[PDB]
């Protein structure tokens, strides 16, 4: 019993150490998804390479 | 769906370039329109040198 409640602790402090993870790649999707808006507007030609350079 | 929203500003920023392009085009037609009027002018027996010269 005090093996199972204290195992219960271990469970949940791996659910906080995937939390932190997963909550950490929320933000790589949100900077992925940035940075692929800036190659469709870089693959454009009506840029120049001083606004390729610039993006 | 932020590329195809991202691709519609380079469709547009594309139809702004060609607008551009036969924007002055336009004008490239009205000078070889005058243009032809100095050679039918030109072309008549009654003007002299001096003002075939002159057109």
């Amino acid at each position: 019993i005090r093996g199972l409640d204290m195992a219960s602790k271990n469970a949940q402090d791996g659910i906080s150490l995937i939390q932190t993870s997963e909550g950490a790649l929320n933000e790589t999707h949100s900077i992925l998804q940035r940075m692929s808006e800036l190659a469709t507007q870089a693959a454009n030609d009506t840029n120049t390479d001083s606004d390729r350079s610039e993006l």
